[PDB]
């Protein structure tokens, strides 16, 4: 029962997940005069065309917009990846203030939340498997700050009434994930982990330097949400972000100069 209370938030995670205190955990800081440009990137591929969204679930720590994951129709190549990456769901983390809720800092900076975009190597056959492996799955990681309306965002923003509590889900089709991409894809780089439970070292993550706009409306109903189930007291969705944890011995590397 890992949560993000105080008597079961992210530093008690380890007890039940001893690789919490791992030499590749996720999120990290990064530190952007420190990052290196690595010259060898090559340019990252996001074919999101053939995307076919499916449902949308409040799972009592984010909520999932989730894919057909059965053949390659939205995938993730390029960059440092080797191979193909398929989409399988995203999710946010979020903030109870504008200030706070991203995992990923920048130069310490914390955003008001962030995408992750979830995908896994196509070449261990399945998710299950992929989660096992170092490569096993890309991450594209993308930032949220509060100003203008995104409008590739209103369609979640109002589906978000129907799945308040944990366990409930919604038909959500026909969902653009495009519409949720800054303008640049330059990226930071790093070898590094799930930032929830079981936190398997098994992703390469890829984080948008450019943040994207959502407006103080949208993010807020994002707070509306419930961690507890339908007719338990009611507990808000809010914080549900890892704080940053220890480089250790790995270098981020940047796509840009
Ligand atoms: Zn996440």
């Amino acid at each position: 029962h890992c949560g993000y209370g105080k008597h079961n938030g992210p530093e008690h995670w380890h007890k039940d997940f001893p690789i919490a205190k791992g030499e590749r955990q996720s999120p990290v800081d990064i530190d952007t005069h420190t990052a290196k440009y690595d010259p060898s990137l090559k340019p990252l591929s996001v074919s999101y065309d053939q995307a076919t969204s499916l449902r949308i679930l409040n799972n009592g720590c984010a909520f999932n917009v989730e894919f057909d994951d059965s053949q390659d129709k939205a995938v993730l190549k390029g960059g440092p990846l080797d191979g193909t990456y398929r989409l399988i769901q995203f999710h946010f983390h979020w903030g109870s203030l504008d200030g706070q809720g991203s995992e990923h800092t920048v130069d310490k900076k914390k955003y008001a939340a962030e995408l992750h975009l979830v995908h896994w190597n196509t070449k261990y056959g399945d998710f299950g498997k992929a989660v096992q492996q170092p490569d096993g799955l890309a991450v594209l990681g993308i930032f949220l700050k509060v100003g203008s309306a995104k409008p590739g965002l209103q369609k979640v923003v109002d589906v978000l009434d129907s799945i308040k509590t944990k366990g409930k889900s919604a038909d959500f089709t026909n969902f653009d994930p495009r519409g949720l991409l800054p303008e640049s894809l330059d990226y930071w780089t790093y070898p590094g982990s799930l930032t929830t439970p079981p936190l398997l070292e098994c992703v390469t993550w890829i984080v948008l330097k450019e943040p994207i706009s959502v407006s103080s409306e949208q993010v807020l109903k994002f707070r509306k949400l419930n961690f507890n189930g339908e007719g338990e007291p009611e507990e808000l969705m809010v914080d549900n972000w890892r704080p940053a944890q220890p480089l250790k011995n790995r270098q981020i590397k940047a796509s840009f100069k």
